[PDB]
């Protein structure tokens, strides 16, 4: 029994952790093979965080500018190229300790595990979920630039983010392995604020499961509903529309359970109307929403 | 800035667990140099844990009785031996990876991180309290019985915690790795209980000032208390006392935020008796007492290796 918020094993990624150095900025990369993948705004100077030309800064730059240093070793750079907003350089010699891996560009309410660095050494390790708004409400500090998100699935290891940025109110982004933004940001110093977060209602239901198989039954009720008039009174609370699609993937916690996908979604409405009345679920007082319904399963079966 | 339940990294840990079989029972064992530490209730059968007799069981076996397991090779075991409730297995090799390690007992309050695991194949990790009535509020499954809790400072990792049982409540307990168990409890099947658990006090008031620096700051009040005015309302609402010792530990963050330990226990006071009028802390509507204010320090500032 028990419910933890529960991030994957950092092993595998800890091996691939490097610091890159040029001139006075300093953040992590990432080591797979002979390349390393890191935040291309490493290049910039305090200035050129207003409005960088990265491919103007970049053609600047020689191998000899960056110095990639794994734990002792310095690695000497032999390449570099930009692909979006990573910046890519090749090294003399591939990471003995590469794992599996692959590239992923994850969906809102996906969650994932982040391995935070600083000067390329793992600090802790912490689950996350993309956000409905590409933000993730991550814990990071200065120089924490070049930290990744990713999942293991065996002996695989799924990177899908790498922290760029934090923006005004405290929510963090970042982009996929090509380096392309999740979301509607840019690596620049510019006014560009997180739009409304909004809580993600398929993951709430697949927690409401898991306190149920864990033998949780007091916010449950006799009353079902329309998929319509779930979304119509979610969405007054903030809630993500639920989709079809969403009870579908719902569908083996409803079988496990034999609770109907529509009847769990009448016992969210009662508690969005009610609360709590004192009592917790799952040792929570807020309706947890970075639990997706593989998290459950794989937690509660496995 | 933010602030996440946020584990150690689990690397150095991976690379010493096994799994141990004897018999039928499978479990995960911590291979460190050439001895494998694991549940000693691993000999037992289903009737053996009713009224297990560890001693006469034990010697009831020889070697061949327990495979070791790393990855898809079979370690052999060349010798066994009982201490407390974790028995160890003399391997036949020395694992590679075995990090530089010591062996901690920890106090309640304090906090480690768990690596859950099946068939010796880590799972997931999670960060934990020492609750005051000695159990974990943990996430484990069959099989997950020889996951360990630890901490790292630098490159030691710091062993105190090895995963025996599950009480009826649904909370674990289990020993630090010299098989000593933490709480009154005992590893057979018979009935056992927790205590009633109280709230880690230093560590809610640890956390109150991990809010502040993150600009949640609504619950600062202008009253100050004492100690001994407190402390009534503590035992009311079933938390831990606070004594002279946690107030000083705390002087690294009343000093960083300026908010005197005893004005933030005015807070806190008030709280209990108010609640938390419609507002949440850090994202939380319960105060949270699984931060350490080294935990909040690591964090929040730095000393992150
Ligand atoms: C990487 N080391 C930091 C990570 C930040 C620092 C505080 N916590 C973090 O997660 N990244 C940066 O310094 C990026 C970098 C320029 C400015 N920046 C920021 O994080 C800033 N954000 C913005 O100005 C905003 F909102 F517009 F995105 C700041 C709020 C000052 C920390 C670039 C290229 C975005
Ligand atoms: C180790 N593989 C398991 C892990 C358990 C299984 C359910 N959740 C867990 O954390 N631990 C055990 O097999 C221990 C072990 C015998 C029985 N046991 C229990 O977990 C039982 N608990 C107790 O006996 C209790 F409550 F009294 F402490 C169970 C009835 C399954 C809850 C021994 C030696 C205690």
């Amino acid at each position: 029994s028990g419910f933890r918020k529960m991030a994957f094993p950092s092993g595998k990624v800890e091996g691939c952790m490097v610091q890159v150095t040029c001139g006075t900025t300093t953040l992590n990369g990432l080591w797979l093979d002979d390349v390393v993948y890191c935040p291309r705004h490493v290049i910039c100077t305090s200035e050129d965080m207003l409005n960088p030309n990265y491919e103007d800064l970049l053609i600047r730059k020689s191998n000899h500018n960056f110095l990639v240093q794994a734990g002792n070793v310095q690695l000497r750079v032999i390449g570099h190229s930009m692909q979006n907003c990573v910046l890519k350089l090749k090294v003399d010699t591939a990471n003995p300790k590469t794992p599996k891996y692959k590239f992923v560009r994850i969906q809102p309410g996906q969650t994932f595990s982040v391995l935070a660095c600083y000067n390329g050494s793992p600090s802790g390790v912490y689950q996350c979920a993309m956000r409905p708004n590409f933000t993730i409400k991550g814990s990071f500090l200065n120089g924490s630039c070049g930290s990744v998100g990713f999942n293991i699935d065996y002996d695989c290891v799924s990177f899908c983010y790498m922290h760029h940025m934090e923006l005004p109110t405290g929510v963090h982004a970042g982009t996929d392995l090509e380096g392309n933004f999740y979301g509607p940001f840019v690596d620049r110093k510019t006014a560009q604020a997180a739009g409304t977060d909004t809580t993600i209602t398929v993951n709430v239901l697949a927690w409401l499961y898991a306190a149920v198989i864990n033998g949780d039954r007091w916010f449950l009720n006799r009353f079902t509903t329309t998929l319509n008039d779930f979304n119509l009174v979610a969405m007054k609370y903030n809630y993500e529309p639920l989709t079809q699609d969403h009870v579908d993937i719902l569908g083996p916690l409803s079988a496990q359970t034999g609770i109907a996908v529509l009847d769990m979604c009448a016992s969210l409405k009662e508690l969005l109307q009610n609360g709590m009345n004192g009592r917790t679920i799952l040792g929570s007082a807020l309706l947890e929403d970075e639990f997706t319904p593989f998290d459950v399963v794989r937690q509660c079966s496995g």
